[PDB]
């Protein structure tokens, strides 16, 4: 429903997340996808009207969606979903191209994402949707892998501002 925020700029919906690591610092959660049951993504959602900071939404959606609890210990700032929309591939007009590179058609942002780094501090059996999800802790060189898989950059760029070990 329309408790949905947005960009006054640029219309992109707004939404928060959670990097979810383990104290070592050597492991990240992840979550399935529910529209896509083996794309595996991380913790975030919309904000809601309500909501006084993007904190109260990563940390109510590492709830909801993954079962998590914890401090946050960082601001990892905003990426952005820069997919095209659905009406993409059925245009006469598709891509811009430079004289040494090669660009999708200008268009702005699906989503704004707000990132925060978590130190996970209990995960529990049972949360809203615990029968909707899976969720699994994975090494940095597996998460990166998960997220090419599930062709989300903007969830990796954000993992790759935490202090998540990636020597491994
Ligand atoms: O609200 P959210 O943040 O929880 O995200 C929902 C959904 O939002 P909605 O509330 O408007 O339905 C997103 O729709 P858009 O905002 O992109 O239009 C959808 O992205 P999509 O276009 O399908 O793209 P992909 O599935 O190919 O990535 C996303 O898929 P995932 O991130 O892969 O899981 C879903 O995640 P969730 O259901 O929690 O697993």
């Amino acid at each position: 429903r329309e408790n949905q925020v947005y960009s006054p700029v640029t219309g992109a919906r707004l939404v928060a997340g959670c990097i979810c690591l383990t104290p070592d610092k050597k492991q990240v959660l992840m979550i399935t996808s529910s529209a896509h049951k083996k794309r595996w993504i991380v913790p975030k959602g919309g904000v809601e009207k309500d909501e006084p900071n993007y904190e109260t939404t990563a940390q109510r959606e590492t709830w909801e969606e993954a079962g998590c609890i914890g401090k946050i210990v960082a601001n990892l700032g905003t990426v952005e979903d820069m997919r095209p929309p659905k009406d993409w591939n059925k245009d006469i007009k598709q891509f811009e191209n430079s004289r040494k590179d090669s660009e999708v058609a200008k268009h702005p942002p699906r989503t704004e994402f707000h990132f925060y780094e978590l130190e996970i501090e209990n995960l529990l059996d049972k949360f809203p949707e615990c029968h909707k999800r899976h969720r699994k802790l994975y090494s940095y060189t597996e998460a990166k892998q998960n997220l090419i898989d599930a062709k989300r950059p903007e969830l990796l760029e954000a993992l790759n501002r935490s202090a998540i070990i990636k020597d491994d």
